[PDB]
């Protein structure tokens, strides 16, 4: 792993060295079905990319995106080149405006929050091209599982939002005192109405991490 991930990440995620290799072995044998695989291998691991030390923040999303150009290893960001936003990333800003009274970015692409310690964390890491949530049950869960019971384990404070009925089954490795989970329904439009706007998570996040001694989250997009 020591190559494909930043240092801090390598060693968290040594426990799943195995099963990360093997989900190697399960891109190999997409490509060789005709059935391919988003995002790009070089972006599968992105989201690790970022130092594990500095992450404050978890956002947890469930699948890639299964448009091309979409989904680039960093849970409901697009490429910067990319319109439309999905409408899940619209909902998002929409609420980030609501919340924090920003004017609505000028771009999809969410690295400033991965480069200010909001780890972007899809549940599973790819997804067969335009078919959504197709890579369920293949091996990914247990490698996203260490991932977060490695953030929760930490000396240090963290904030999970987590988006929808399956991340809210995510808290019980989050009970740990140092960590606290904001829960609502996913910014989806299926269920958008029904608790995510104004649910006020990014503030909420900001409240919560000052309050355990933590340097607050830059929202802001450019
Ligand atoms: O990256 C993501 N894109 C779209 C979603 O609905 C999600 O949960 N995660
Ligand atoms: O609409 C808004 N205006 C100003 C704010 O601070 C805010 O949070 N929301």
């Amino acid at each position: 792993l020591s190559e494909l991930v930043e240092r801090g990440w390598a060693a968290a995620l040594e426990p799943v060295a195995d099963q990360v290799a093997h989900m190697g072995q399960f891109l190999r044998a997409e490509i060789a079905a005709g059935r391919r695989y988003l995002p790009a291998g070089s972006n599968v691991l992105r989201a690790f990319t970022f130092p594990f030390d500095n992450v404050r923040v978890l956002i947890v999303g469930q699948d890639p995106y299964p448009t091309p150009g979409h989904a680039v290893g960093l849970s409901f960001s697009v490429a910067p080149d990319v319109r439309p936003w999905p409408r899940s990333l619209a909902n998002i800003f929409d609420e980030y405006t609501a919340d924090l009274g920003y004017p609505l970015p000028s771009n999809g692409d969410l690295t400033p929050w991965a480069q200010r310690g909001v780890l972007l964390l899809n549940r599973v890491l790819t997804v067969r091209p335009s078919n959504p949530a197709s890579h369920r049950g293949k091996g990914w869960e247990a490698v996203t599982e260490c991932a977060i019971r490695a953030l929760a384990a930490r000396a240090a404070p963290l904030v999970a939002i987590l988006w929808g009925r399956d991340a809210s089954t995510l808290k019980p490795m989050l009970a740990a005192g140092n960590c606290v989970a904001i829960e609502s329904p996913h910014p989806s439009p299926l269920s958008a109405s029904r608790g995510f706007f104004g649910s006020r998570p990014f503030s909420r996040a900001n409240e919560l991490l000052v309050g355990m001694g933590a340097e607050p989250i830059d929202w802001r997009l450019p």
